């Protein structure tokens, strides 16, 4: 199964949710306006390869021997696996290029949460490009590559690799975050055409021509206190949410997609803090990733979720439903430590075309 | 999707097809009371046949009472076994705790240094350590997890290594996986079907000098970190001379088919399939079972990337340790940096559903 590449909008956004995540943060080291878009457009041909399942240039093998092979030949023998590739603009990058006045204001940046621990180094960056698919090793070859291909105009910030459901698991069925809790219920589906227009893609009414079609992207790496989660009762558990663990039904109510009281939660329980309800009506599409990086130096597992949000604007999605998670019952037990924003441009229209074509022309 | 037999003269994880995914973690004990750790051991067996099976461990992971917390963490609810295989295996520094000092096999010989080590003593050795490979890697995550949990008090987590992808094959009728080098990986391995060649190579014997490993094996694991800059800079015949193997195919040089015999003679001297053929190792024969992983980046503007390499054999002298000491002269020495190490004794299967984990050592 492979995923079309070209289209009004980006894939990887409203597109059917693959099972691995490798996200990749960039920082560009060049000057040369010319030169970084010189490399947008051979990496926009890459991605053309690499989301077919074919080798990028001229292969990853029965080339000439004295020269490196175009393609580093890890991903050879695999399917497209539903590959694909996004690419999004950070805030840093708008510095450069002569772009300071092009910088879109939905691409805010965000303010400082309370209980912010946030890496540095695995924070921010020029750009990102998130690749999902359901084989990880085909993810990180499009990764690996790309940024060989740009080596010498981009360096590989920080990256993420992610995990959500094994689909060869019934689809429909609603995953698991590593808290145990079905995570995804309410969210905004791809199917939904309207509600991706109203809280997802960016208009040209919204100020930023170039931003059409496209969308804003947050990204959090929210660490989770795993053995303190497995010592609470299943009571706090569930309390913490509003929602049951073995069905993920809303308090009082029989069935997962039972449309929740939010009174019968309680004052503080995730679900009704993070509701649109809540929010003004703020709707965000969650798009992340589980990840489990391995342990630290006292033994406890280093895992979490990469939450990743698309909206329409920053500033009426994200910053507002975070906001309201101030008194979050969760917050005993995650962490966020790192952060990103990017702006995540309309999508390639045709062969012709290239990522970033509107902002740089 | 299915589930691998979990009882059998040997672990499950050795000669079983190669999943796709591996949690391993390695394990130090913190408790001095036999009798507690003898009962750890139960424990784990029971909760390893929930887990191999697709089952919650204990009461299961909600239903129980409101005011405790579950037995089973439950991220793996509605979740197939995905062929869930779970290996324990017993490090040397266990044998110095509960009189076990004259129980050490022979076989379990600590490694000498080898040229370019540069081990890191954190993410190194262990008392014990158990392999969680499955297909699907919350399945794995979820069992080693809860196997830690429950083991809160006794035993606390030395190192974890999380393989993403598979580099290595059980089975030659299926398709070779490949590294993050660009090559097919596992062409040349011991088959789970090929079983005079597991006595052979991989399950120690009675005769071999320690009845409670006999149907056992032992345990090399390497963390070996990938110079990949450097190797993606290198061109195509410099990439292929290393191995002695083209990158497309996987073939043996000059020859046409991946599972075409190698005519050792055609490669470079300190081409890596020619130094680590059994032909080259007074017939020195390995089963490797490793993983490719990728922790982030090192901090440099690259992807780190590695191999997590494990090596199932015989008795470690007479596998890993002379096969390493001919890869002293490897062309692949450019490209690559041991950076962790360990060395463990796999007890036998557990039996039926009587037996558990490591009981002819203690039992
Ligand atoms: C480790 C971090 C988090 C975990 C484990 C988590 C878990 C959950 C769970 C179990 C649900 C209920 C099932 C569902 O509808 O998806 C939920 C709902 C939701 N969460 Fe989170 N969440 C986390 C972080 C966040 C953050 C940082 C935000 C936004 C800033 C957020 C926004 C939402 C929203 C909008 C909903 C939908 C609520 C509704 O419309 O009913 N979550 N989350
Ligand atoms: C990053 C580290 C390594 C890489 C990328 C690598 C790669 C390869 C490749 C491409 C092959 C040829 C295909 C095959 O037969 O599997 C191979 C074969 C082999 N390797 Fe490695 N290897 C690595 C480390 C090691 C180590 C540390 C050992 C032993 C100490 C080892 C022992 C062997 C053996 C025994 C064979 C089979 C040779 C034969 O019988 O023809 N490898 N390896």
């Amino acid at each position: 199964s492979a995923v079309p590449f070209h289209g009004a909008h980006q894939a990887g956004i409203a597109t059917p949710v693959q099972d691995r995540l490798h996200f990749a943060a960039f920082d560009v080291t060049t000057e040369d306006r010319a030169a970084f878009v010189a490399l947008l457009k051979e990496w926009t041909a890459a991605a053309r390869r690499l989301t077919a399942g074919h080798a990028v240039g001229e292969g990853a093998y029965g080339g000439l021997p004295e020269a490196p092979p175009d393609d580093t030949g890890e991903a050879l023998g695999l399917k497209p696996s539903r590959l694909t590739l996004t690419i999004g603009f950070g805030p840093s990058l708008f510095t450069r290029f002569g772009l300071a006045d092009l910088r879109p204001e939905a691409l805010a940046d965000l303010p400082k949460f309370p209980g912010d621990n946030l890496d540095r180094a695995r924070s921010g960056g020029d750009l990102c490009v998130q690749a999902c698919a359901d084989d990880p090793q085909v993810a990180v070859h499009a990764i690996r590559n790309l940024a060989r291909i740009g080596f010498g105009k981009v360096v590989v910030r920080w990256s993420q690799l992610g995990f959500g459901k094994t689909s060869s698991t019934p689809d429909k069925q609603t995953p698991r975050n590593l808290l145990g809790f079905k995570d995804g219920t309410r969210n905004i589906a791809g199917t939904e055409k309207d509600r991706l227009d109203r809280f997802v893609w960016a208009a040209e009414k919204d100020g930023t021509p170039w931003m059409t079609g496209g969308s804003y992207l947050v990204a959090r790496r929210i660490r989770m206190h795993i053995e303190t989660w497995d010592r609470a009762s299943l009571q706090e558990q569930e309390d913490v949410f509003g929602r049951d663990k073995g069905e993920g039904a809303p308090v009082g109510k029989a069935k997962e997609r039972d449309e929740p009281f939010l009174k019968a939660m309680k004052p503080d329980a995730h679900v009704r803090l993070a509701h649109p309800d809540s929010n003004g009506g703020a709707t965000l599409l969650r798009r992340g990733y589980s990840f489990t990086d391995g342990t630290d130096g006292l033994g406890r597992l280093d895992a979490g979720l990469f939450f990743l949000a698309y909206q329409r604007d920053i500033r009426t999605g994200f910053v507002p439903v975070q906001r309201n998670l101030a008194t979050d019952a969760l917050n005993e037990f995650i962490q966020h430590v790192g952060s990103a924003v990017f702006a995540v441009p309309p999508g390639v229209r045709d062969a012709d075309d290239w990522w970033g074509s509107t902002l740089f022309g």
